[PDB]
């Protein structure tokens, strides 16, 4: 059998993050936890482009613009979106999430998916660093294995 | 670390708007919002192009045209949707944040989402200039931001 | 500030009409809707192009080949959709309207959405020509509105 | 006034099936009715092409292959889904309500949806040749009517 | 008719910023999104002057020093106050509020109204950017707008 | 940017205590806070200025006094008010929170509040050296921190 | 400020697996994880050395003998305790627990732990490779930071 996967040892990789300012006070800790996973697996801070946008609505183009660059091995979406009063929530979680699997589809490129997407406050306080662990270590855990992964399966 | 960002200040921008008729007493908030924006963050107004169609349903592809053109930085979608009685309202509402979202992507350029997604009329006006802000303010300064981003990272 | 808006009066407009048979009852008085405020608004009915299928499954394939036409100024969508017992309505509606929305974006045309999309028959008679007005008319007013402003727009 | 329509005699016209075998107790009635109804309507049984596959996930791809051949003019899709305990339906339901109707769009033919999106196990019996008809006879039945709508229109 | 406004372009302004430490790790992300909105805007963080105290009671006694200075544009009055079981809560929030308009008065220079006065820690939460935005921003904000203003006013 | 702040090593500086007699089994426990708070931190206790007064409404006048010596770096207000049957704690809660308050604006002097505004006995005994802790070492520590502070901004 | 810290790269380091045999289902699963961060953070799967014992109860023991081997960098205990009917698994967690955090203490060097404590099957199923992840991997995952802190602290 043929087995290809990625090893988590990040050195020499270089990623991209894109981060969205809305509900900054949860983001800005899942970008934290993004950028110590990769230095802590050996990855230089110096390799990481980070890109910050207003929501999480303009992570897709923004994303798309760093997934297109030749020297960026994965890219790393983080946001955290909260649910309101009203279906606008629904309206932009679908949006992100297809755009940023579209585009990893059309680019041929790992983007992995640090976007919180949480009926309350409490839920999204959770996953950014609290209790259930935090959404931007996990996404860039996953880009490392897939930039690694992709060395020998793209 | 690389790190791009966008500032807010729009001197020298140049903005398209597409702003749809149905629930104007609501959607006008929203563009005088977002041209006010634009102007006091030193815009100008004479920069702005102003589309108008009838429903949200028409937004995409008014706003199609107005991305493609080479001189428009970013694009500002303006729009009131009220759910009624049917699953009309999903229907459009899906409709139009995907189409805007597709074609930023397409087209490599932001599209900023000023289109309000309300379950009732009080949910609408208080995000048309009432006590939760305005939506096209909000889209406005997005669209800002992310012309300003994209003169380096495009 | 540029301004770009699309005036009423048909004149010289050409449209094409994709009308479904299913629920043909309602779906008659959506045409004659249609027709009527084409007419009146300054339009020749001979330059309505009239194409009928099945069911609204297949407005889009339909309206695809009318759109593609370079002497079709817009076309207009008209169908009756009533949920029924089982979840059949939601993938029908969602791919009418996608299909709909997706082939104005694509060639840059627009279609307007004069599908009704009910949960019951009272409220499908409502919107066909009875207390909540008549949904073609509204999509062909919306589609002589595009016409007009694609003039100076495309 | 321009109309285009489509009668219901099938002489000459060749016809595509893709027919799924998960819950073939039912689809295989489907299949009964829609050549039924091609060939009483006068299409030649040696004109239709059945292709099976094993759930309604496989039934785009093969269409997709199907719906390519220059001598098939249309192409009717076949299968029922029955909710179980889980999303899962959900996600089979909308893809392959997708994949269809992508497919017609972009290959500019004919593909007419005769699977049947049930919540339980009656609402299936009911749909494939008892009470409330025949899915596969209504989806030959547009079939035949759109390729010869078709025949003027493409 | 005479019109004044401000702009909100902050190029040249100097802003007093005092900060208080009860509730830190709150008022901390009122600083941060204060400083952003001054920065993003065209100030120069090297024209900020940051002041801290104690609680929000002692902020106005260092607001009056910071207002007091010639080449002080405008102050930024940030702090969190959170209801704890007795009334101590309202006389801290009266007496910060009304020191504060009262030295904006007396000195005749804006003094903008950071300070988050919840009932609720979640509320707080809400306000210190998440879902309800940062109020830091907000008076960072105004703070631009009114330094403006009285460039013309004063 | 400028940044103040007071650090809270306490040699060399000059405080004045006023403190309430009513309730003083529970203020004494705040006066022995806040002179052990003084002292531990480096303050001599010769230069502590102790000011006693019948009750919370005296307070102010007597503090007043107090701030004006030019030798007081700053002044400690402690008192315990406990409601009663009647909305008399209101004024006098009031008056003795906003005298304080307009004291040190006018003075332009650090004047710190250690006055317990308690609904309940329980209250009051939780706030004076028990479960929640000290009021009179939370003003010391705060006198402490603005007396150094105006070391470098007054 | 000195800062030690450990990074995750496993290169190198050698370590030392106790696991329990009761619930054996599960723990095999924590066994896996462990293993596998182990090796894809770089560390040889011949560097590890697995001690079997039959229940959490004698895990202790045996980690005192791998803790002490000269040539092993850190211990992970691993085993899955499920409450029954008595008290019984109380007595053994909390003699599990205090036995390897006694032993990392006397000998100076980390024993980290992965034994589950369950109150129910369903929990334990969770945290063994399922919806909360996986206890062996946690464990290994820290195991592997504490070694390399070890090397520069200890
Ligand atoms: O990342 C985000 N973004 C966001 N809205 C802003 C949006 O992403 C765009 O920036 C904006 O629409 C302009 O394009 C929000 C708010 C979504 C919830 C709206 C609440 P409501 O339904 O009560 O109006 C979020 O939680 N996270
Ligand atoms: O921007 C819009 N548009 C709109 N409908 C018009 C639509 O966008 C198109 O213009 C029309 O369908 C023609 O194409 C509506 C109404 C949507 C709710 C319908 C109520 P109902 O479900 O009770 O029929 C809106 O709230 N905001
Ligand atoms: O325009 C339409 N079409 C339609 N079904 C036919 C469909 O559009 C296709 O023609 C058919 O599937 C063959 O392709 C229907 C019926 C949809 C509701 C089905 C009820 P059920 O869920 O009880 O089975 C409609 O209301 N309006
Ligand atoms: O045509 C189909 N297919 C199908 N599942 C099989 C699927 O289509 C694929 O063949 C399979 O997933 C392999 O690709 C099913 C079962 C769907 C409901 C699943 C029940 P559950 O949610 O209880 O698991 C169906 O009803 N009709
Ligand atoms: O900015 C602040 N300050 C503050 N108290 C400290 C106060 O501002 C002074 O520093 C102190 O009184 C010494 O002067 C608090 C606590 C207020 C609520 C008290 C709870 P309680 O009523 O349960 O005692 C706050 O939330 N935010
Ligand atoms: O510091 C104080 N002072 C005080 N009352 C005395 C007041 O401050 C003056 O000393 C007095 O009014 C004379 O000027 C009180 C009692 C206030 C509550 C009154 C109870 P009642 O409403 O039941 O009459 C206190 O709790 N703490
Ligand atoms: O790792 C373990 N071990 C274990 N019991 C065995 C024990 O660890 C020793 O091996 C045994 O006592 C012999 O020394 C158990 C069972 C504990 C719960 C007992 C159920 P009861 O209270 O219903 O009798 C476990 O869940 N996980």
């Amino acid at each position: 059998m043929q087995i290809y996967e990625g090893k988590l040892t990040a050195e020499g990789l270089r990623f991209g993050i894109v981060a969205s300012r809305f509900n900054h006070a949860l983001v800005d800790r899942l970008v934290e936890g993004a950028i110590d996973c990769i230095v802590r697996h050996g990855g230089r801070e110096e390799d990481i482009t980070l890109v910050r946008v207003p929501g999480s609505w303009e992570i897709p183009v923004a994303a798309g613009e760093l997934a297109r660059k030749e020297d960026i091995d994965a890219v790393i979406a983080i946001g955290v979106l909260i649910r309101g009063a009203t279906p606008h929530f629904d309206y932009i979680a679908s949006e992100v999430s297809k755009g940023l699997a579209n585009l990893s589809l059309e680019l041929r490129k790992p983007i992995t998916f640090g976007v919180i997407t949480a009926d309350t406050l409490e839920q999204a306080i959770e996953r950014a660093g609290t209790k259930h662990g935090n959404k931007g270590w996990e996404a860039a855990l996953s880009a490392i294995e897939m930039a690694n992964l992709f060395k020998s399966l793209r």
